[PDB]
DNA sequence: ACGGCGT
DNA sequence: ACGCCGT
């Protein structure tokens, strides 16, 4: 959930 | 996720 | 259920 | 010269 570098 | 000269 | 960088 | 995540 969080998108830090992905954003799921 | 460092912003040295990319901030990702 | 997911992965990324440039001055 | 630089490292981080939650629904
Ligand atoms: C988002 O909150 C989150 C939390 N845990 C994960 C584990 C694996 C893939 C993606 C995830 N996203
Ligand atoms: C994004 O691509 C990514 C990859 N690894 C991580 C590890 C810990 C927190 C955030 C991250 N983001
Ligand atoms: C941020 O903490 C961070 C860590 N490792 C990376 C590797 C590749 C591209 C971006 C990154 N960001
Ligand atoms: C920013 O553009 C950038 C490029 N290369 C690096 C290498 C090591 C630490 C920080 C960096 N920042
Ligand atoms: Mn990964
Ligand atoms: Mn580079
Ligand atoms: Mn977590």
């Amino acid at each position: 959930x969080a998108x830090v570098x992905a954003x799921v």
